[PDB]
DNA sequence: CTGTTAGGGTTAGGGTTAG
DNA sequence: TCTAACCCTAACCCTAACA
């Protein structure tokens, strides 16, 4: 089902880029809480966050 | 403008859902006949299918 | 086979008209 | 007034090219 992403998940991925860095998706995912999500669902957020 | 569906559209969107399963529009768009319309269109149509 | 990421392609679903 | 047809676009998928 699909998810919008929520403010802490968002939080997550943010300090999961300034500590581990962009592109490191599958680190970032095993280090921080995230809603059943994968390291493509991260990358792809990441994308939206640029866009927005 | 504004095109409703004929009932030949309706009937290879049926096939299509059939052969290829709901949700893959564009593969359905790809193989049957359609009056100039995307995937999209085909996702729509199958949901007003659905409510009535 | 399990798993990874970049990037283009596609779909879900609530919102917006046309008539 | 009502609603099927259409729009917006974040969220998700497919694939390449590896490890």
């Amino acid at each position: 089902k699909r998810q919008a992403w929520l403010w802490e998940e968002d939080k997550n991925l943010r300090s999961g880029v300034r500590k581990y860095g962009e592109g490191n998706w599958s680190k970032i995912l095993l280090h921080y809480k995230f809603n059943n999500r994968t390291s493509v669902m991260l990358k792809d957020r990441w994308r939206t966050m640029k866009k927005l």
